[PDB]
């Protein structure tokens, strides 16, 4: 039966795939060749057309992703013929190198050998390949709450953090056979960091906040026609909220609002003088304002929310079903302020498309 | 079979009420006599302490209230033996005026004689009790474009509106046998409303805003046990962000975002500067700030998620299953700030409940 839920996804993948290239005449003699592949090897090879365009329908198919406009514009990066660890580690350097892009992010996914039967070849235990570790012992809490258990998977294999709120992760990966994962320290001149300041206000910097330049999701599954790509790291750009309402202002994460509000020079006391929800916005202004100040790409919530409404129009124009899920679309600053509020998106999952999957470490 | 769907929402209604008010033992015998009545007349009256209960569990269901806490302490009305205009009218003068209470808001519904065989005895056409008309001809956006329909509707009942931004709908209802309903001009005696102003900008006065006091929705169903309540107006207090997030600031309702913007000296021209969204937190402060210095009583978004959590755990406390609307519960400023954001609920519904109607006018 495994034989034939592949052969089932390819059919539907390579028909709609080759639909949307214009090379729908060349469908039928693919998936002979495809049908044979299968019956022979238990599996089959995308052409690198099919990787490509088969990660771009991954993208447009995410709903719970606002950044689908540019779904067409993604830089796929073939990797499928890295065999060793130092493969991975580079391929995984030139990843955050190319999508950095001096501040100008690219949009990227690197595409790594997919699973055999089940096996893996490389899997990647980073939930982002620059993010901050984080640390919980005493009732210190350094760092970043949601990394702690990972840090505290890399301290096991000889790692060591200097435990300042913001240490770098190493990236940490293993290859089938082995045991247990490597795991490299990231050359600090490929991170590019953004120090947060406020435009108006100057004791802003007394918080010293930052955040890394772009966000490279590397814990999804990328599926394509029935095969498992457990290891492709992709990323966008931020949008501000990401970082100012959630990864900087959560109880769970760095819990900086009534230190902010302090800096604002607003008091944190009573509910009804909303300072949670001023603080929220001047902390969202620095994420955007330094952002722009350092020359990285980042996107506000609004301007996204504006780019979706072209990606609906798109859809619509290109008669294509748009799916969408309302909960993580509306942005978690002013929600009702968008359009994407004030009308509702059809949660159905299509392929291709990214999945969770389950943690090495926990 | 019409006749068995109303003995079984009795069979159901009578014995979870009946267990909730300690008189489980009362049980057999009460619906003995309902489906005796029910052979005779078609159906049955609810005791006064099933219908005050009654309405409180209907409260206790409405997935998407987040001031559900107080469900028990709900005042209810019974007015079924309403019979002429005159005391349809004076019951819902005298609702206003209980509820309103010098600006210490009573939560309060008024219950009016439920549809017999789907045959309403009364229509009320108000969708809340107190509320401004709207106008829209020429190009002239006057008043609340929410209310343009039933505006237009008034008007050809021989009301005329002062075409005002903040004009009083009259009350407006029909009764049984009648063509066309009646209207009378609300006393602005009994119309408490509250000037917008700003705790620290004197020149938020200068935007002339106002809200009434008391939000009195008019137009739901109350549904208990299977007898229908189409008219039974009902009244909490404010959260503030349904007069600061949504009746001053959506764009088809008074739209005072850029107003506010210019009033509190910050420019409305790049989305980055994030104008919108500290518009939406001084108006929503001032909101506040008015209602609590006028004696009117309202609450902030914050302290209502912290009573609905109360209202989880009590839930909980006494095993009652929860239900709720996410897309309704979560704020429209700052959501992910409340818990309600970082939580799921089950959108089931429970009876009794309040419940859409379509309008008579459209
Ligand atoms: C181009 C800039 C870009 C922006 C801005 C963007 N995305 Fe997404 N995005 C996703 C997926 C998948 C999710 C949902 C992940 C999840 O469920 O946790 C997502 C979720 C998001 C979220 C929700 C995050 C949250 O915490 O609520 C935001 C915001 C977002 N995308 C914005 C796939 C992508 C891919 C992959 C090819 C790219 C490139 C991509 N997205 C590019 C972008
Ligand atoms: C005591 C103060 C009180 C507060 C604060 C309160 N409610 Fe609700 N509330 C509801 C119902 C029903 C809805 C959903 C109506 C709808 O679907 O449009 C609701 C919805 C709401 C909403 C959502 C409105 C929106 O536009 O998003 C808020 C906010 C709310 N309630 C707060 C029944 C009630 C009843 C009836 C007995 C009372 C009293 C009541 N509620 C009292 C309160
Ligand atoms: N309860 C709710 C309700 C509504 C919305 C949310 C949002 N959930 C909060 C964030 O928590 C997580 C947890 C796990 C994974 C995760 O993936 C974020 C992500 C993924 C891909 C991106 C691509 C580009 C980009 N710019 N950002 C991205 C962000 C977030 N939670
Ligand atoms: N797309 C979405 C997504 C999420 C949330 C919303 C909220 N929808 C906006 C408001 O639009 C309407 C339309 C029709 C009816 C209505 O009833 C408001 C109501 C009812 C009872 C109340 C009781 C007490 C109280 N204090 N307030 C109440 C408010 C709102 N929309
Ligand atoms: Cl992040
Ligand atoms: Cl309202």
């Amino acid at each position: 039966e495994e034989k034939e839920i592949l052969w089932n996804e390819a059919k539907a993948f390579i028909a709609a795939c080759y639909q949307e290239l214009g090379k729908a005449a060349e469908v039928k003699d693919r998936l002979a060749d495809i049908k044979s592949e299968i019956d022979l090897t238990g599996s089959y090879v995308h052409t690198k057309e099919e990787l490509e365009h088969g990660a771009k329908m991954a993208w447009r198919n995410s709903n719970r992703c606002i950044g689908r406009l540019f779904w067409n514009s993604l830089n796929v990066i073939d990797r499928r013929d890295v065999r060793t660890k130092e493969e991975v580690r580079d391929a995984l350097f030139h990843h955050i190198e190319t999508a950095t892009n001096n501040g100008k992010i690219r949009p990227t996914i690197t595409i790594f050998p997919p699973e055999e039967k089940g096996e893996k070849q490389v899997e990647i235990w980073n939930h982002q390949l620059i993010r901050y570790a984080g640390y919980e012992s005493d009732g210190e809490r350094i760092g970043d709450p949601a990394s702690c258990s990972l840090t505290a998977a890399c301290e096991e294999l000889g790692w060591r953090g200097e435990r300042t709120d913001f240490d770098l992760l190493p990236l940490i990966f293993r290859m089938k056979g082995d045991e247990q994962p490597v795991w490299y320290e990231l050359p600090r001149s490929l991170v590019i960091e953004v120090p947060i300041t406020h435009p108006d206000i100057e004791a802003f910097s007394d918080l010293e906040l930052k955040w890394y330049g772009v966000p490279i999701i590397s814990d999804m599954k990328l599926e394509v026609g029935g095969i498992h790509y457990n290891a492709a790291p992709f990323n966008g750009w931020y949008m501000g909220t990401e970082i100012g309402a959630r990864n900087l202002a959560d109880e769970k994460r760095y819990d900086k609002l009534k230190k902010v509000a302090s800096v604002i020079g607003i008091a944190a006391d009573y509910n009804t003088d909303l300072w949670k929800d001023q603080a929220l916005v001047e902390l969202n202004k620095a994420v955007l304002h330094s952002y722009k100040k350092q020359g990285v790409s980042i996107v506000d919530h609004h301007t996204a929310a504006s780019q979706f409404k072209r990606f609906e129009e798109q859809a619509e124009e290109a008669g294509r079903k748009l799916t969408g899920d309302w909960t993580w679309l509306i942005p978690p600053i002013s929600p009702a302020a968008t359009h994407i509020f004030h009308r509702s998106y059809d949660n159905s999952i299509v392929k291709p498309n990214y999945f969770y999957q389950d943690k090495p470490y926990e």
